[PDB]
């Protein structure tokens, strides 16, 4: 039968999901690690112990453990990212949309949410792959990993909390598909990791592990890096936010091993709770628990990876939407509300300048602030307004992605750019907010393509063309059959424009500030 | 006779020259001062000592001893900035135009020559006052101090060699005009000084000076401010020049008193010579001996006595020109050249920036340079050529003089404030200079009201409404006439920062001036250098 497959762990049976006039295959909650609860929380996955019968996989998995965002109870802007299945610890689960009927050994694509390391779920109605497996053959992959301090504690030293541990979990799903998706039909030699901001940066980091090379053929980022400011801690940081979220909860603190069967005891929602207690600079911009640069997850720095060439040579395909700042001045600047325009007078610019960048000295914050400013008009609440919001855009995402994609073009076999900077037709965020990012997943999954969601023509247009662009590329490398999006290379820097227009071409992506965020701040900040 | 007058020093007879189809009265000439020679090179002026007879002021005075640019030699773009009479020590002299019938008590207005403070000339026929003096019944002087060296060799705590004796000579020239220019119809109480680039900065170094504010009335300072930072530096800097100028000549140096006697032996050429040897960097906008920060002529740092308000209150006419930077980026920078588009290259560009910002660390030029490229384009020759350009006129002229504008204006009686952005339409110097430094100067004169000097007749016009701004300005402190109604020149005020174009199409009203880069150079890059 079509729905029952059997894998190395056991057999699993899916469910005929109805999409667009026609059906295709789905197995949903197919567990890939044993349960990482008691003893097992903050630690690294152990594969799933192989289990006898049919495994009843016809209903979405558990959600892990996260932040749940209440700021603006039943809006279904901020509802959709949600988790919408029950919270548990047992959440280490993938599901699998298979084109019906079966292909015979064909492109696998692997979803990885983001959320920021402390949230995101598999199940959410904008990450459901029937659509993108339907219409582009293929057979599609979500993922899910431990957010929060459930994934990323880090106590270097110690094996019982190493940290990295929900990267582990990625890699180990992506180790279950190397194992097991020859039996969907699914081509293990051609698997193509793929997520958006903090999925877009797991993505990069397994380009850069060697643990993670092998279990993927190219990689797709949207909106996210692996040397973004807010992906990762160093060694010692991530020790010190461990330690207080002990102190924060009133635990032994002399060692690990006390501090740690501390945490084991704690109900889950408990450490959420208190979880952003333990953030250095007010910030607001930050996430408690993110990757850690362990030297062995990571064998050294990123930027030295970098610049060696420490990493896989593949194609990558990666992009940024036009406004990464919005949601993130929404929810922690002054000013800035979902109901106003949101204009910025100049005190509270300043401000955000100063949470805008957690870490500069004051001389870096007048930097800053010099570059974004418009003096003969700096009380124009407006540009104000998007001045700040392309701070953080800039800071956060745009910039750090940019240097990641001039410094890995210089090895790679590919490097293919995009610029997404449609508003959708039926956003239910103001205006201010532009281009909010996130909001190119809809398109990657062809949700345009259902008529009762209300996008126009244009959409369903502009989707089709994304999904093939990202089907083909994950089948060929490159996202064109023989008008042509074209490749990205270290000395003419071109990319392109994604929207309801003809594609048109650009070169150097917000480079006059990418200099600025690459090259001068920093050397500013370590002079004094 | 309209053309003997009996001053406090002694007679002088003068002459009548003629202009414009009708004649005026001049005294070319007259001497001001001791002529500080001998033992009196490096010293205080001395006034002129009363002479017997009557002094015949027919014939343009001598030049001070001063380095002679010769790049371009027969080109009258530089050489019309050359010395045009015989140089000498004996050069503290003073020129006035009177007009005919002498008025009673009537507008005086002083020129005080630019040159860097090395260089410079009463006598060169763009400040032939007598169109102005004419036109605007003004009586016009013009005066002289001793450049280089000989004007600003300073080694502080000496009085043998003080520093600043050429700014003193311009006060004691001012002392003359206080107490002689009755003589000749002049109102000593309403005179204005104006002077242009090194002009200009004297001109806001008597506006700060507390011996110099009561010899004159209100200021006019053009391409040029006290604070620019190629005319001043510390005791400590002028001295070791001083020092190294010895060197340089193989001097005693054990002591000022055996420095100064064997510099005082010296020829003027031999000083001249090796005057440039004692610059701390290669630099382009730097000049040798230049006013002292001693405590004397100026009580405590020119920041200093801005913000507490310790100048002159009046009203001051002010303003700069387009291309401020050109002249210096032709005779001093890589790539430059006159007879060329002069595209710069970026390592061409690169080597400029450091060249125009000598003092800075490369946090510093990288901050110079992220600020003034276009990324999307950065081996575009114009844009590179023109980039540098703004560098060395803002960080030189523009921004330096918006900080005084600004600071000054909090205290001052009124601020007019003008961006001249005419290129003549007879420059013999290539297009990519634009409107250089200097040449609004023969606006201000009134020569495109001769007609063998070739200039469109709407030069003339622009000449006759810059000269009435001006003589306007002077008398009664507003360069507008009540009562008319062409288009009125609005105040500066501390902000609504209204400023002027000065061209041939009519009057634009704009505000904030080159705002963004002087953020970048009056705030943000003397902060980043502190820290670095
Ligand atoms: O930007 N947030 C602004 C923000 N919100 C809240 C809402 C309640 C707790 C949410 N706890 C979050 C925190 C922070 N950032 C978040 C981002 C998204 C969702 C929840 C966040 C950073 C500072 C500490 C807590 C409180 C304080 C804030 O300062
Ligand atoms: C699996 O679970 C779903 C949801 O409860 C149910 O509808 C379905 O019948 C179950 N299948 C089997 C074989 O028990
Ligand atoms: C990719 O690699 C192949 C073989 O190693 C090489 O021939 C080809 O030119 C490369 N292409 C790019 C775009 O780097
Ligand atoms: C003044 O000097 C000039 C030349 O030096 C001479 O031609 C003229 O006659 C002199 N005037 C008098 C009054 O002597
Ligand atoms: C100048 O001073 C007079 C008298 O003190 C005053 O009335 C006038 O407002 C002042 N104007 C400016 C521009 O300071
Ligand atoms: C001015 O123009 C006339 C042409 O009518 C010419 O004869 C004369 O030589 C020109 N003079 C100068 C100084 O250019
Ligand atoms: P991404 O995961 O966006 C989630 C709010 N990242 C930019 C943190
Ligand atoms: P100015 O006197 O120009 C003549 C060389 N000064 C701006 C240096
Ligand atoms: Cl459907
Ligand atoms: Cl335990
Ligand atoms: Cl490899
Ligand atoms: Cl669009
Ligand atoms: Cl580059
Ligand atoms: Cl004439
Ligand atoms: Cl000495
Ligand atoms: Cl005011
Ligand atoms: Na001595």
């Amino acid at each position: 039968s079509e729905l029952l497959v059997n894998t190395k762990s056991g057999k699993v049976m899916g469910t005929r999901v109805p999409v667009l006039s026609s059906h295709i295959s789905a197995f949903l909650g197919i567990p890939f690690a044993e349960p990482p609860v008691g003893n097992m929380r903050f630690r690294r996955p152990e594969p799933k112990k192989p289990w006898s019968g049919v495994w009843n996989a016809s209903t979405y998995p558990n959600n892990c453990q996260q932040y749940v965002d209440e700021q603006f109870p039943g809006f279904s802007g901020s509802e959709m990212w949600n988790p919408n299945r029950e919270m548990s610890e047992d959440c280490l689960y993938l599901n699998i949309w298979v084109p019906s009927p079966r292909p015979k050994s064909t492109t696998v694509m692997v979803w990885i949410y983001g959320g920021g390391f402390y949230s995101g779920s598999s199940t959410l109605d904008v990450y459901n792959g029937k659509y993108l497996a339907y219409t582009e053959e293929v057979v599609l992959v979500s993922l899910s990993y431990r957010v929060g301090a459930f994934g990323f504690l880090a106590l270097h030293g110690s094996q019982e909390a190493p940290g990295n541990v929900g990267l582990l979990d990625q890699r180990m799903a992506l180790q279950w598909v190397h194992d097991n998706i020859q039996f969907f039909g699914g081509d293990p030699k051609t698997v193509t990791i793929f997520g958006e901001s903090a999925g877009g940066a797991s993505v990069g980091m397994h380009i850069l592990s060697p643990g993670s090379r092998d279990l993927f053929r190219r990689a797709i980022l949207q909106s996210g890096s692996p040397n973004c400011p807010w992906a990762s801690v160093s060694v010692a940081e991530g020790r010190r936010r461990a330690v207080e979220l002990g102190r924060n909860l009133n635990c032994n603190l002399n060692s690990d091993e006390e501090l740690i069967h501390c945490l084991r005891e704690k109900k889950p929602q408990e450490l959420i709770d208190v979880e952003w207690n333990v953030l250095p600079f007010d910030s607001i911009f930050r996430f408690s628990f993110v990757p850690v640069i362990d030297g062995e997850f990571f064998p050294t720095s990123l930027e030295s990876m970098l610049n060696s060439g420490n990493f896989k040579k593949t194609q990558i395909l990666l992009g940024v939407n036009k406004d990464e700042g919005s949601f993130f001045l929404l929810y922690g600047a002054p000013g800035f509300s979902k109901d106003s325009e949101s204009k910025i007078s100049r005190e509270d610019f300043m401000s955000g300048v100063k949470l805008s960048v957690p870490h500069a000295n004051d001389l870096g914050l007048d930097a800053v602030t010099l570059q974004y400013t418009d003096w003969m008009d700096d009380n124009n609440g407006i540009k104000n307004r998007d001045g700040l919001d392309d701070i953080v855009g800039d800071h956060n995402v745009i910039c750090p992605l940019m240097h990641f994609v001039n410094k890995y073009t210089k090895f790679g076999n590919g490097t293919y750019l995009y610029f997404f900077n449609h508003r959708a037709s039926n956003l239910v965020w103001p205006e201010w907010m532009g281009v909010i990012h996130g909001y190119e997943i809809e398109f990657v999954f062809g949700l345009p393509l259902v008529k009762e969601l209300n996008y126009t023509a244009e959409e369903e247009a502009l989707s089709r063309r994304i999904m093939h662009y990202w089907a083909t590329f994950a089948k060929t490398g490159n996202p064109n059959e023989p008008s042509k999006w074209p490749l990205f290379t270290t000395k003419e820097q071109k990319f392109i424009d994604l929207n309801t227009e003809p594609m048109k071409v650009h070169q150097r992506l917000r480079v006059q500030m990418c200099v600025f965020w690459n090259q001068f701040l920093p050397k500013l900040l370590n002079a004094t």
